[PDB]
């Protein structure tokens, strides 16, 4: 018999329980799984909490969400392909879910799955060794509850464990004199901490962008953001200025890479994350950039290096549900032997190459998205998952952005066709700039 | 050679390697020793850092302590043995340095002692096992330089990693939702930041003691701190005053057992520490609570269920560095084998039950105090560390205490006689509370 160590039990790893539940509903066996969380409960990012540094074991805080989060693409581009909102819901709703909303979604399907009952929390793996005569994976995990260390062999452990939780956190001239908050997005939780205050905000992606919004939601005097390659270039409020790269601070004074001055309050470091694994040797441990085509796994899923190791959710993200549950059904597939990996480590790392270049050839962001869509529809075709219409996500994430571009501030405002019924969603009933209250019960009435 | 491993390069890690030096110098056979330190440089506790949570590394902030921070206790009961500050300073200076000069007199003994060549820095270890039937522990550290993990054997390990860095930090109903900053002590770093509000300081030891002053001399609008067993008892400034055990938060009102109810605009949870080694398993895993005889330590320091394991600095700390140093020398010479340690557990284990039963005949302070400085006289009649006035030294905190319950807010514009030489140190040429400028220039003018 088998038995599969998952790590995590975020979207990925509760995805690769779906994965195994589902053919074992067919008629299939399958091994034992074992899924290790390191929180209390299941949702990965998505299981929010007030706690910053190091949680109540010890352990370092993963969750990298703050309050007042609203789902960041159109909900019609994430909608679950075995399980779709208004069937848990019950009704049709607007098209930006807030955090709560969203989480209890996840929760539905897993729910619904009976899987949970595989779930160890509370128990952080401390580590993984492979050994190569008896072919098998020894995992090393810390179960808080009973304050006890284990060690259990496993036939496959397949990584589900984020990497939009370790922060990158660069260190700039005067940021240990400042006089001010200076924080990591993963640890920004509150934007009423910031309401008039004079806020900076360093980075041009999505946590800038968003967190930047928060701010300004919430009341900051002011917005400064600041870039070192492209800008945000979108039409910002009045409030908000986008400056190029920082260069210092003196005091509560920022310099500018031309050579403008702003004095702020506060800084939030939107500088995003690294792939880190502390609990890895050198053989197992993924070592990439973020991105769309992931260094050292074949398929974007099995880890060159040792194929009988996995890896889901490691590629930088436009899709995200959809994807997971497309890599969780290959990685699946591919531990039942209904798919066989290549035992020539040369040919994957071809195919990494490949995928490497193919997402080089252009950095349009339509092309970029699409790009992320051909390599889902590349997985679903290569097992018995439920092909879907990707391309009629890709139109909605088209939209999004055309939206986005348009009025940054409102794009939140906006409804899209749904994917299974093409139709297109109600409004809701708040404005997202007076829409304050977060909470999932606001939200449904 | 045999091989010794040493975890962590703060003051107790040092004091090891000095002991381990100072013998070899006198012509003394030494085994190999490698010491493996987390950080970037030596000092523990008291190499400084702006940053929070997790490291530019991902590694968890070691650092507990912030900006202004002066010592606690008279610099007399504290001083090398082997290295008096005037041999460091060359002069004479007051009785309470700030950090950064504490911290260039640790630097100054461990820059004579050569040592330096053993650490490995950015180096933090992964895990250490032992294996019976190789007599030998298994430490797998990570280097940061490299981004390389290895593994490596050693027939002893010496575990110096401290334990007021892993915060315990408990949830208080309203604490999710609080409108403001709710930040650990151990991730506190500048009181300019609390100047003008009502600040909340939840404990009743060292900690909310020292971060409480240091709002209020930084100009905090008002001071409240709240006990859950016996106030802190001391005659606080008028804007300052003691509750008893927090219930709840409504909004930003505070709310305690004798049903009184304050409006606070950020919380400082002082609630301390655990003994946390996320690196060992249960078979060498110290467990313990904070006090002076600390659990299944023999003479406080071999781990007795394998004793060729042992642990500096786990006690609590009235004594601080001369006692990290008995520790060192001892450990040192049970390695060498100056020492025999006891063939039966039981002896070991009978060694700790006395320690535990003698500290809790008594719960008066200035026995405590006499209690640990027992400890360091006991071990230090079984080494060749130097002898020095320990009495004295005890003398020393009985007059820092008297300080303290006369003023508590200037208990640090005092002086007291040096173990070797019995004369007063001169007075700083600033009252503390005016003392804005914590910096090592400043204070040597
Ligand atoms: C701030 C933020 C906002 C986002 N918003 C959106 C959005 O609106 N829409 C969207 O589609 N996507 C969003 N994403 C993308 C997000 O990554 C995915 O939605 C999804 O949460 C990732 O799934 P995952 O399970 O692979 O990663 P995670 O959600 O990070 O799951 C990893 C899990 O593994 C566990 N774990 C880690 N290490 C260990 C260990 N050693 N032992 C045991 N357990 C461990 C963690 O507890 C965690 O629960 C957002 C990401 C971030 C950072
Ligand atoms: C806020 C605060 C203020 C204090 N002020 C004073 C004072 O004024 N006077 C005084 O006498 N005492 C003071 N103390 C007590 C303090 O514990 C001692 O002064 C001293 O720092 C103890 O030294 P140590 O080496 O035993 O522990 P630490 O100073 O904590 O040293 C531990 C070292 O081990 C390293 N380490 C940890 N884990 C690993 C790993 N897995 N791998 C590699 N390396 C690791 C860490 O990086 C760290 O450098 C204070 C303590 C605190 C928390
Ligand atoms: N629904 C979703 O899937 C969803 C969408 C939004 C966010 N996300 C995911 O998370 C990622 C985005 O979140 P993110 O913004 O937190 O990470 P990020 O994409 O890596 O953004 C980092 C920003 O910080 C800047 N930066 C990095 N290091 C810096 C430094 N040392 N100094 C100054 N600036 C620095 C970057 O500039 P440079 O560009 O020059 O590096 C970049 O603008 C996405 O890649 C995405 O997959 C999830
Ligand atoms: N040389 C010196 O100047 C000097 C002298 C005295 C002490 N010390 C040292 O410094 C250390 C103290 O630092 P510290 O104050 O940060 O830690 P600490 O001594 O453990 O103090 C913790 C405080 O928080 C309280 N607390 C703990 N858990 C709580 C909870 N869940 N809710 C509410 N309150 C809670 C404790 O109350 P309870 O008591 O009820 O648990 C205690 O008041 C000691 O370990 C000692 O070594 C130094």
């Amino acid at each position: 018999t088998k038995r599969v160590a998952v790590i995590g039990a975020g979207p990925s790893g509760l995805a690769q329980l779906r994965a195994f539940q589902s053919a074992a509903d067919q008629g299939a066996e399958i091994p034992e799984i074992v899924c290790f969380e390191k929180q209390a409960n299941w949702g990965g990012l998505w299981n929010y909490t007030w706690r910053t540094g190091l949680d109540e074991n010890g352990e370092p805080v993963h969750c990298s969400m703050y309050r007042y989060l609203w789902s960041n693409g159109p909900k019609e581009g994430l909608e679950f392909a075995d399980y779709s909102f208004e069937e848990h819901f019950g009704k049709q709703i607007a098209s930006y879910p807030p955090r709560a909303v969203l989480f209890d979604y996840i929760e539905g399907r897993v729910h619904k799955a009976d899987v949970r009952k595989w779930i160890r929390f509370n128990s952080p793996v401390r580590w993984v060794s492979y050994d190569a005569e008896t072919a098998k994976f020894t995992v090393t995990a810390h179960n808080h509850e009973t304050d006890s260390t284990y060690s259990a062999a496993f036939d496959h452990v397949i990584c589900a464990s984020g990497h939009f939780s370790t922060p990158n956190v660069p260190f700039y001239e005067g940021f240990d004199t400042f006089n001010g908050r200076i924080v990591h997005a993963h640890d920004f939780r509150d934007a009423r901490e910031f309401e008039g205050k004079d806020v900076l905000v360093m980075g041009a992606s999505s946590s800038a962008e968003d967190i930047g919004s928060q701010c300004w939601k919430y009341g900051a005097k002011s917005i400064t953001s600041c870039y070192r390659s492209a800008p945000m270039g979108y039409a910002w409020p009045d409030n908000w200025e986008e400056k190029p790269a920082l260069e210092k601070l003196t005091g509560k004074t920022a310099h500018f890479a031309d050579g403008s001055t702003r004095d702020v309050d506060a800084i939030i470091l939107c500088t995003g994350y690294k792939h880190f694994f502390s609990f890895l040797p050198d053989d197992l441990r993924l070592k990439t950039a973020n991105r769309l085509a992931t260094a050292d796994l074949y398929k974007g899923v099995a880890y060159v290096h040792n194929p009988a190791m996995f890896y889901l959710g490691m590629q930088d993200q436009w899709f995200t549900f959809n994807m997971f549950d497309a890599q969780a059904w290959w990685v699946r597939d591919a531990i039942l032997g209904r798919i066989t990996l290549p035992k020539d480590k040369a040919a994957m790392l071809a195919d990494v190459a490949e995928r490497e270049t193919r997402e080089e050839a252009s950095d349009d962001v339509k092309y970029a998205i699409r790009y992320q869509a051909d390599y889902v529809k590349e997985l679903v075709a290569e097992t018995d998952y439920p092909s879907f219409d990707i391309d009629g996500a890709c139109d909605a994430f088209f939209e999004w952005k055309k939206h986005k571009a348009k009025d940054i501030m409102a794009f939140r405002d906006n409804s899209y066709k749904s994917v299974i019924t093409g139709t297109m969603a109600p409004v809701h009933h708040t404005p997202w700039k007076e829409a304050l209250d977060d909470s999932m019960e606001a939200y449904l009435q």
